[PDB]
């Protein structure tokens, strides 16, 4: 279940962020817009750049902390409100996460494994509905 | 994205280059008056020509290199004036390489791959812009 699926992130989680996000930017190419630095950039050349193993790794890891927290896919208000305030997230929507969490959930379906994908799906939801509450457009 | 998709493409250029011209004949049956010995046949015909698959990748071998090449899509000016320059050319006006990428981009929208498709479009399009800059009726 959705636990698991959180113990099976982390265990690797640097392939796993890597490969969720680079899904997001196939799915949704315009939102590379958002990571400068990416723009031009192979695979294997984002693979080669220090920061986008990092930053990609401690989005993924907060992103867990998040769902660790969640009760029944239910996020804590304060984690939503974290992403919100967030300067690095000043100029986004709701419609960004929205984004980000159909390639996830399209990711777990199409990998051979036993995500709990209807799970993440209803996560991201319940997320995107605590992000407009505290306050993102 | 753009640069990743070259990389898709090289990585089974023979395959990608003949399902994209065939797209290309299909959809504009009248552009085969430019080329000799195609008229009259099928794809599984054309593919086992001696030299439809190695003209065909001679052709994606340098498109792709001319993509890669490009910044945000944009050709260099001398790979525009090859392009305008080459003998095989003499006939062609930028309507030939509209109509080109047009297929191309249709394959990708309908391919199982995740493609740039929009990228790919405004390459084509800086392409032909880029053709007409280096004289090109
Ligand atoms: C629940 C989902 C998300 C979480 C948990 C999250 C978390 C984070 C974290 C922890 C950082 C800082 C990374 C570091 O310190 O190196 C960050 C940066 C950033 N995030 Fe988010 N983020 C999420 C969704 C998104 C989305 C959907 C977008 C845009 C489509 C986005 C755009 C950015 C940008 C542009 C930065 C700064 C540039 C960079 O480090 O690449 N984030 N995020
Ligand atoms: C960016 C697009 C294009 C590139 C990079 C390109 C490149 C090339 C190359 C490298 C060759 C040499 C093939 C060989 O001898 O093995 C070639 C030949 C040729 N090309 Fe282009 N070409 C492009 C577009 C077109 C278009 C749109 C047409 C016509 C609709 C065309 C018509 C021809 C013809 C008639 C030849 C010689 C005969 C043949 O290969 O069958 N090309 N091209
Ligand atoms: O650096 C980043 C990687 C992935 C996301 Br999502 C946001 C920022
Ligand atoms: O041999 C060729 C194959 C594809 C194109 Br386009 C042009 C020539």
């Amino acid at each position: 279940g959705f636990k698991q699926d959180i113990a099976t992130i982390r265990g690797d989680l640097r392939t796993y962020a890597q490969d969720i996000f680079l899904a997001f930017l196939n799915k949704y190419p315009d939102e590379r817009r958002y990571f400068k630095n990416y723009v031009g950039k192979s695979d294997q050349e984002l693979k080669s750049m220090a920061k986008f193993g990092d930053h990609t790794e401690k989005v993924f890891n907060l992103m867990m902390e998040v769902a660790d927290r969640a009760t029944d896919c239910v996020p804590l208000a304060s984690d939503a409100n974290t992403l919100v305030q967030m300067k690095q997230h000043s100029s986004l929507t709701t419609g960004n996460f929205e984004k980000l969490f159909v390639a996830l959930v399209e990711y777990m379906r199409a990998s051979g494994q036993s995500f709990d994908s209807q799970s993440w799906d209803r996560f991201g939801k319940n997320l995107v509905s605590a992000l407009s509450s505290a306050g993102m457009k």
